[PDB]
């Protein structure tokens, strides 16, 4: 029998995530479904409301799927935070392998009301400013940066930043408006939103871990998944978990390429932090990693534990 799941999203049809993840893997269910899975997809919040009102929206079952940032709803998803933390992500593909398996162990009751296809990350995100080259943490004084959530903008506002957060949506404008100088986000988000025209220097940085990531949420709604015959179940679950985070990893990490190569081609400059200004960065992340040890203690978590739980999957990945 035909089943068709609305899936929701606040990217525009363009961007990767609907594209190249989305929209592949909705073709991918209905192959192995012999026609019978449809998802119809609804990009730009074509169902109304806006990002993060999608996770309730699939918890309730006003839509069947949906694709979000989990900190677009700051609090709500406590233990992802770690993944958060400056100088935590490595490459997407083992970072993501690393949240999965996270959130089936130890941070399960995060997601426990939603049927979860899978948690992953993007490639770790670069510094984005209109014109002024970042070579240090100093040249963020005064400046006002955009982050996704609220971990991010205040690793932002320990590198000297004024943080300003929002949804990538509302980030060109706020730069036209001058509400923001600059921000943070992957390559791979920027051409959607012409983001490599309007800012022109980037900075990243060397070694071995990036400068932060933000996890993606990919549910289902748990209701609807239940209602599915056990034939449809299997084709979700061959479509879902650790592989599917692996996946979508690789995916992301590919992404960044071209989008880098746009972001260049318009004119702009990239620029990779090492040696003392690093140190300094990573020195600053220190504080902030101990500050949120400190407030998931005061949330009944284990910081310390989840922190090094994060860590020990991510290196385990890192192949
Ligand atoms: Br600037
Ligand atoms: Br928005
Ligand atoms: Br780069």
């Amino acid at each position: 029998m035909e089943v068709v799941l609305k899936f929701h999203s606040f990217p525009p049809m363009p961007a990767n995530s609907n594209a190249k993840f989305v929209k592949p893997w909705s073709e991918k269910v209905l192959a192995e479904s012999n026609g019978e899975i449809k998802v119809e997809i609804y990009p730009a919040m074509q169902l109304g409301g806006k990002p993060p009102q999608l996770v309730d929206q699939v918890r309730d079952g006003v839509v069947d799927i949906v694709w979000t940032v989990a900190g677009y709803t700051p609090g709500r998803f406590p233990h992802l935070e770690a993944f958060e933390l400056p100088f935590m992500p490595a490459s997407a593909e083992a970072t993501s392998q690393a949240l999965q398996e996270y959130v089936d162990t130890v941070a399960a009751s995060d997601l426990k009301d939603y049927k979860v296809l899978a948690v992953f990350c993007h490639a770790p995100g670069k510094i984005h400013t209109k014109e002024k080259v970042i070579k240090s943490a100093a040249d963020l004084n005064g400046m006002k940066m955009r982050g996704p959530t609220r971990v991010i903008t205040k690793m932002l506002e320990g590198l000297g930043a004024t943080p300003v957060g929002m949804p990538v949506p509302a980030v060109a404008g706020a730069l036209s408006k001058g509400v923001i100088d600059g921000m943070v986000v992957p390559w791979e988000i920027m051409p959607s939103f012409k983001l490599h025209e309007l800012t022109k220097a980037h900075t990243t940085v060397s070694g071995s871990r990036g400068l932060y990531t933000t996890p993606f949420l990919f549910l289902m709604n748990k209701a609807k998944y239940e209602s599915l015959s056990d034939e449809h179940k299997k084709v979700i679950d061959n479509n879902a978990g650790l592989a599917l985070a692996k996946l979508a990893g690789q995916l992301w990490d590919g992404f960044e390429v071209p989008a880098r190569k746009l972001a260049l081609d318009a004119g702009g400059t990239i620029h990779s932090l090492s040696g003392g200004p690093l140190a300094e960065m990573k020195a600053a992340g220190e504080g902030l990693e101990k500050d949120w040890i400190k407030s998931a203690n005061d949330r009944g978590l284990d910081g310390a534990m989840l922190v090094k739980t994060a860590k020990d999957l991510i290196s385990k990945y890192d192949k």
